[PDB]
């Protein structure tokens, strides 16, 4: 397992304009195409991510590469920002790809308010972390996918992804 498996596995794959689970207009494996209402709107995003008039629709090769670019965005994102890098280089290999999933699921804005669980895991606190880490709308909007991921942070383990 690695971040794209994993990743692959908790958004699926979809070629059409479809919804996430907050309702916003998304296509591929998980890629956000915009907040706003309209469907027209999505459509041109569509277009301009993919390079080609798309109608909301892709193909597995185009959805691959929009998803390589999402992967390696969370990634830098990580890299660039002075709160979450320190953490980030603390983590062992299964726990970083725990944290590229968080901040691909909610960007850096979402995992804004995570101060303590970041300073948990920096300390190794595995147990305490993974409570503070359930204690988020994050864990009671989508519990199943976030249990999947606590459960990494808090063993270092694919199980969760093998189970
Ligand atoms: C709990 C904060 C979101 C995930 C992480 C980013 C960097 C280290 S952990």
């Amino acid at each position: 397992m690695n971040i794209f498996e994993m990743l692959r596995i908790d958004e699926g794959l979809r070629l059409k304009i479809y919804k996430d689970t907050e309702g916003y207009y998304t296509i591929g494996i998980g890629h956000l195409l915009t907040k706003s209402p309209s469907l027209n709107a999505a459509k041109s995003e569509l277009d301009k991510a993919i390079g080609r008039n798309c109608n909301g629709v892709i193909t597995k090769d185009e959805a691959e590469k929009l998803f390589n670019q999402d992967v390696d965005a969370a990634v830098r994102g990580i890299l660039r920002n002075a709160k979450l890098k320190p953490v980030y280089d603390s983590l062992d290999a299964v726990r970083r790809c725990a944290a590229i999933n968080m901040v691909f699921q909610m960007g850096e804005t979402g995992v804004a308010g995570f101060t303590n669980s970041l300073r948990m895991l920096q300390q190794k606190r595995w147990d305490e972390a993974a409570v503070n880490l359930a204690k988020s709308r994050w864990y009671n909007q989508t519990p199943n996918r976030a249990k999947r991921v606590i459960t990494t942070f808090r063993t270092g383990t694919w199980d969760a992804y093998k189970n």
